[PDB]
């Protein structure tokens, strides 16, 4: 398999026309999205709404939270389907995901893009790289990795033959997905299912519309009933229920550090009830850096940093939120950042394809981000250089904000904001080595980071010094936009378990191998 | 790339160089006690907490005097290991691999007799059980893991213009605690050695009852070029060690083999301490089993009897993989019972250093002896159990237990469920026409999922049992015994209560001990 092409959406192109039609189709719509257990559409009385982030008067979906009883029925129904699904040849399971990938590439592309735009607030290009390219790539590449894994067999020596069976995990896997990438939800539920597992998928409330579109595509591509249960739910209720089940065998999570730690602690408390040791996989975000050396290409620093910090409103686990600049380059970088900032268009991405980014995801995110802007207006070490405005009357709109910090270890340099808020620390040129140490030591995180420099010795030194500051490390490129099969994604420190989805080893977390030795002569 | 093959098993025939060398090594050890220090860096350290390892078959012989590291020494060992880690992690994988390939060659040749003899005298193994463990399996772990690790670096992502992508297989940031069991010298070497190979630094707490052979392996690794502070040799009280390592902000992994309750305890301690760690520690555990041999009416009776006696009684049944429950159809029970009892009468229990005709020797220690004796007493009292052969034990000289065969009328009796770790085989006879229902009981009776075997010549029965027992055994055997997995041929491990199933012996085990970084370098200015 190869990576899915990124379409250009130029005027008069088939994909631009198809996307505009899909957006028109969605403009006034609310989809009633049920829980799905097997083939049954189930409604509880716990009704919830997903709002369009840039137009919160538009309820894009009405859904409901599964209660503990419904979640337990979903577990039981999934467990009863597991053995036959696990016994299927790997290639037959992979065929479901290859078919889904082709549907997403072609006839369903405009739908999943438009649902990601209207429901999660993405622009055309951000939806395209996510709900199409990244998701399609997860399905195709994981299918390839899984079929290839079957070829990894042990040595046989007569008179015995040895065979490894890549069993699914025994029990069910809980997939808990975040709002910010449609593709992550598809992968969190889809990768374990590919490996013969059955899954309770709790999608993010704020990504419900696009998540259900992916679910339906999987069912239409041939995924049998009870392999993935579509079970929106209150977060704590879902976590309490799955960690209380004797049949839990895995949690595939992406989201905040405290939530992942809480789930880890609940599993540990309940070890005596489980049939086997559950496998926890978590990617937990970052406080990601762009570090500039005086030899850097300033134009690349400026465009890469504006994109990394502000695309999708900075709502990426990989987004740059701390920029380190040498004093010698600061007049150039400050002047260019502030000028380009005034040309950033914030607005409705469905109505204006010129939009750079749109509203943040929901009222809670808006309130958190506003608190950080208020902090930047208060702190003696922080100065807002550009932006700082927000307005939630129509959508959850936050302008891009550029802040300078005189304190390299200010809280704003340490804590993940998940909004369009870039903090810059200007360091003296002769203190670049001490500043590299600050990049490594200042935060709890280890996810992404970039070095911009045209000096080979500097790049080699910075690569060594930052070895554990970033699991995805970039030289003369921006910190966002990892591509499946090219930059397997993840990091350690507080950023999670670093299972590298996007590479060939991720699927090994979702199989528990059995080795069969058959001896052909008497003992 | 690198070419490795399994280490050949030697015959130890009369007059052979290896038999003479082993006899000399045993003669050397017979009256000796080695004083084994803790080793931090290159420093030999003694604490006041003096302990002794006894020879299981002659417990008046203290084979080693060692000491338990105190919390101060454990924390000093952590600090010194962390100060050596970055340079070790930055070494090329092939340079780290060379240490383990050199150690493997030393174990294969000049040190073979030493590590075999120390495993025999200190752990109670016979010649052949020591040979397959302290030589073959350990040598194979070192060579095969070296090959797997060197080849892993060739697993690289796709590059597309204008950028080049490379994966760096970093060691984990922090230190790894390796906690090993008494019953295989090889497991201790792998638990500490595999993480070190991958660029980690390690505190190795060996088993008290395998101390002599464990230190011999440690010294060989150092002589093979392992730098100081990469593996700290820190015997310690178990709970004291676990408390210390799980309280360190720098813990990044625990590589464990032993009992289920100990692993769960460590898992809970890590979870309680999550807010102080720099990263999420990786716990790996293999935790034993209640392993089965299932016999179909079409089985080869001779294979059933020899394979079951070996699996149940070699090394006194003190194997995570040992058969402790035998399921026999009523039609074959007369043939199998008669042959089991006849062959049982020929099993020689004795001193393995003095009599190479010994089948197996004493169990490991007084605690194991006392537990096994309580199970034998339970077999005498229970109305569902009857002792068919064996049943006696005597600890006046060593911890000696006769091999014991018990028949249960209850397939759910506690003796069919709980791991004894002794030479105690329980037999359940089932009606031929209920083989399918009995297969379900094989699957559901215990909490474990480690090893199991089916003996049958009917291909359809084999296929049916293989499907029905898919999650009852991570190492499943068709017409062979449930013990004796070989590195690179049967990667070893299982799920359910048997642990995390990371399959040491196969190519994926080392992935638990690396945290990859991907570097993208872009060669054109951004637009
Ligand atoms: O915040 P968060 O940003 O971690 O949310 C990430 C995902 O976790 C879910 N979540 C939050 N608390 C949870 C819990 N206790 N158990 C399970 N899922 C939970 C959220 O609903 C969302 O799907
Ligand atoms: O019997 P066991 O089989 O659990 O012992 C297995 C290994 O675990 C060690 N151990 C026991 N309790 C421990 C603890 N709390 N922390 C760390 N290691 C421990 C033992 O000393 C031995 O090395
Ligand atoms: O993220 C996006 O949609 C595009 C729009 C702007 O040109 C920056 N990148
Ligand atoms: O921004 C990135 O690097 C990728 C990784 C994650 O799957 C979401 N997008
Ligand atoms: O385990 C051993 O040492 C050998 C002794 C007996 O012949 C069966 N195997
Ligand atoms: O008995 C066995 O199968 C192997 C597995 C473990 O390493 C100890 N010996």
């Amino acid at each position: 398999v190869a990576n899915e092409p990124i379409l250009a959406f130029s005027q008069g192109s088939p994909e631009r026309d198809a996307l505009q039609k899909a957006l028109k189709d969605l403009k006034g719509q609310t989809e009633a999205i049920p829980c799905v257990v097997g083939d049954e559409e189930v409604w509880t009385s716990d009704i919830q709404y997903q709002l369009s982030p840039f137009n919160h008067a538009h309820k894009v979906a009405k859904f409901c939270y599964a209660d503990k009883a419904l979640l337990n029925r979903a577990i039981d129904a999934a467990l009863a389907a597991r053995k036959e699904w696990d016994l299927k040849p790997m290639a037959d399971r992979a065929q479901v995901f290859l078919k889904a990938a082709d549907m997403l590439s072609g006839p369903r592309r405009a739908e999943v893009l438009a649902k990601t735009m209207v429901g999660q607030g993405k622009t055309v290009i951000q939806a395209e790289i996510d709900a199409a390219a990244e998701l399609i790539d997860f399905f195709r590449f994981n299918a390839k990795f899984a079929v290839e894994l079957e070829g990894e067999q042990p040595i046989s020596v007569p008179p015995s033959t040895n065979h490894t069976v890549y069993r699914g995990l025994e029990g069910f896997v809980a997939a808990i997905s975040p709002f910010n990438f449609t593709a992550i939800g598809g992968n969190l539920a889809g990768a374990p299912a590919l490996m013969g597992n059955v899954v309770l998928w709790k999608p993010s409330d704020t990504a419900m519309l696009a998540s259900y579109a992916v679910y339906r595509i999987l069912r239409e591509a041939g995924l049998p009933p009870n392999i993935i249960q579509f079970v929106p739910a209150d977060g704590p209720t879902f976590g309490d229920t799955v960690t209380s089940s004797e049949h839990l065998c895995g949690i595939n999570f992406t989201g905040s550090v405290p939530t992942f730690k809480h789930l880890w602690r609940q599993v540990a408390q309940n070890l005596d009830r489980f049939r086997t040791f559950p496998r926890l996989a978590g990617e937990c975000g970052g406080k990601n850096f762009h570090f500039v050396h005086s030899s850097a290409d300033v134009d690349s620093v400026v465009s890469g940093t504006l994109r990394s910090a502000f695309e999708y409103g900075g709502q990426k686990c990989s987004a740059c939120s701390r920029l380190y600049v040498p004093k010698s380059l600061w007049p150039q970088i400050k002047g260019r950042l502030l000028e380009e900032h005034s040309r950033i268009k914030v607005g409705d991405p469905a109505e204006d394809f010129g939009t750079f980014f749109s509203a943040v995801i929901d009222a809670k995110a808006f309130a958190r981000i506003k608190k950080w802007l208020e902090h930047a207006r208060s702190s003696p070490s922080l100065s807002i250089l550009a932006g700082g405005q927000c307005n939630e009357s129509v959508g959850y709109y936050v302008e891009p904000c550029i802040i300078e910090s005189k304190d390299p270890q200010e809280p704003i340099m340490k804590e993940e904001i998940f909004g369009p808020v870039l903090t810059v620390y200007v360091y003296p040129d002769d203190k670049y080595r001490e500043t590299l140490k600050l990049v490594d030591s200042t935060t709890s995180y280890g996810l992404t980071g970039a070095v911009f420099a045209q000096d080979k010795a500097i790049v080699q030194e910075a690569t060594r010094m930052l070895r554990n500051a970033a699991g995805n490390f970039y030289i003369n490129d921006k910190s966002t936009g990892s591509v499946v099969g090219q930059q397997p994604f993840g990091g350690a420190r507080a950023s999670g378990t670093n299972d590298k989805p996007g590479g060939p080893h991720y699927i090994l977390r979702w199989t528990s191998p059995q080795v069969i030795k058959e001896t052909h002569k008497p003992l």
